[PDB]
């Protein structure tokens, strides 16, 4: 869009490292403070707005220790649906 | 059984706490000795022998922290279905 175009004229680097991170992990804009800046406790239960009557209702259950290679195995449910994410601890 | 009979005639108490035992777990016999004693570690398959070639497979994932009720979710695998139990950690 023409937002578009102006955003990247006068912030190239930043405009470019924005979509970067859209691409990534989606829409930020629409957490709760909180959870953008600290994400979730063990056992918390957070309710993401999307929209007009649609909303992302996240459970984390328990995280687990690391493997080898450092990643960690978080257990979620989502929306009804045991889910299961793996993050490199740093 | 006429062993039943007999066998609290010798010992009343014990005979009883087996009983109590029996109904709450069920038939340890059939366990893996190191099994029996340690239980098992987060990652590992174990494997109940029970008539010929019908084995029960368990596998350990993680355990939660204690909730606030100090009880502890354990996340395992058993015959290739996701199930998750509640202990109470003492």
């Amino acid at each position: 869009t023409e937002q578009d175009i102006i955003s990247y004229v006068l912030y190239p680097k930043v405009y470019e490292q924005y979509i970067q991170t859209r691409n990534q992990y989606g829409n930020l804009s629409l957490l709760d403070t909180p959870t953008f800046f600290f994400g979730m406790r063990n056992g918390e239960t957070v309710e993401i707005e999307i929209d007009k009557g649609k909303r992302l209702i996240i459970k984390l259950e328990t995280i687990s220790e690391p493997d080898e290679n450092g990643n960690r195995t978080i257990y979620y449910a989502m929306n009804g649906q045991a889910r299961r994410i793996y993050i490199k601890d740093e």
